[PDB]
DNA sequence: CTAGGGTCCTAGGACCC
DNA sequence: GGGTCCTAGGACCC
């Protein structure tokens, strides 16, 4: 009854697409990200930047001092689209079990696919491969019978290469693979795991299921599963997008009102244009705001709206401001918008 | 010195029976 | 007394 499922990943991806379109990056360590000045983070960065510690969702003005010579790029997301919908056309030719998680990756189950004679070893290669002659990237790629593991395994052997955990190699690699490494335990929980002796799959196995519900949730019964191998969730292929948000975090603090509707006068535009791509009548769920404060605190208000509506937003958000700001200064706003159902 | 695009889970009160 | 919706917040992913 086992299934074989394939984690396909980008190297470096945004990195990777702007060294292709322009040589003269390849060897100079880049990252995608906003300036310093414009108070941005590193979205991504090629390995001669890593090589000085630059990481993704790192702060521009900690990456800098790391890198001194960093060159930042603005980004260019139709190219990092493009690519992705090549790299996913390149899926389709092997399966229609695709379930992408991002622009850059996705899960593939081959279980009943007999190109390379079922071989998922060898169909993760013929897609790296491929990838590499059509689109001037590389892939890494990731072969187990579950998704979890098979994410896990698409980074151990990254850049362009790949890695294979049969079900004989599962109870093996589970023993010493630290929690914090599976999908979803972040650092929080990778914290509070550590806190009561708990920080390899190994440790979870040894605990009991009822009292990782009690102290958890269904995230104890995600753990206590995960610890074993058991991983069942299928692969999609239908998921569908549920929101369209856009936010903005300005280079100085906001202070006064005008200051703020002047922004969502801004912003407004991009989300209608954004909704439009996927709802021409802009008719949706729900409509509302968001605030983040100079201390980091940040909230949202939403409701129940049938269509996208500029006042309401600046209604909302001018409540928002007078309701909840409390003399702060406010470093981002922003609009979000909640799909109807089908 | 802390982005912007998202997903999913939780939790109290409203509302319903 | 038991479901289901509404909203806010937060951990987490890329
Ligand atoms: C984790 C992360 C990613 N991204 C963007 C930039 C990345 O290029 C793209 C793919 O995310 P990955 O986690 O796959 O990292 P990567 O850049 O492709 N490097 P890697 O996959 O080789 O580790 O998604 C961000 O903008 N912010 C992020 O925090
Ligand atoms: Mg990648
Ligand atoms: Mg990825």
């Amino acid at each position: 009854g086992s299934r074989k499922i394939i984690h396909v990943d980008m190297d470096c991806f945004f990195a990777a697409v702007e060294m292709r379109d322009n040589p003269a990056l390849r060897d100079i360590p880049i990252a995608i990200g906003g300036s310093r000045e414009r108070r941005g983070v590193i979205s991504t960065a090629n390995y001669p930047a890593r090589k000085f510690g630059v990481r993704s969702a790192m702060p521009t003005g900690m990456a800098l001092k790391l890198c001194p010579h960093l060159t930042l790029l603005p980004g260019r997301f139709d190219a990092y689209k493009e690519a992705s919908n090549h790299i996913r056309e390149i899926f389709s030719r092997y399966t229609s079990r695709i379930e992408p998680l991002s622009l850059d990756e996705a899960y593939l189950d081959v279980t009943d696919s007999v190109h390379c004679h079922g071989s998922a070893t060898l169909i993760a290669q013929e897609i790296r491969q491929t990838i590499f002659n059509e689109l001037q990237l590389t892939a890494s790629a990731g072969v187990a019978p579950v998704k979890f593991l098979a994410k896990i395994a698409s980074d151990m052997n990254k850049p362009n290469g790949q890695f294979v955990i049969t079900p004989a190699e599962v109870p093996a690699f589970l023993q010493t693979l630290p929690l914090a490494k599976i999908p979803g335990v972040g650092k929080v929980s990778a914290a509070k795991l550590e806190a009561m002796g708990l920080r390899t799959c190994g440790d979870v196995q040894k605990c009991d299921l009822v009292m990782l519900l009690k102290r958890f949730g269904k995230f104890g019964r995600i753990l206590w599963e995960r610890s074993q191998g058991i991983d069942e969730r299928d692969v999609n292929s239908e998921r569908l997008r549920k929101s369209v948000g856009v936010e903005r975090t300005m280079a100085e603090d906001i202070h006064h009102w005008s200051e703020c509707e002047a922004i969502i006068e801004r912003l407004y535009p991009e989300l209608e244009r954004r909704l439009a791509k996927v709802k021409p009548d802009l008719l949706i769920a729900r409509q509302g705001v968001k605030l983040k404060f100079d201390d980091f605190q940040q909230t949202t208000q939403e409701h129940v709206w049938p269509r996208l509506n500029k006042a309401d937003l600046i209604a909302t958000a001018r409540k928002t401001w007078d309701e909840r700001r409390g003399g702060r200064g406010v470093r981002l706003v922003g609009l979000h918008v909640t799909l109807l159902d089908p």
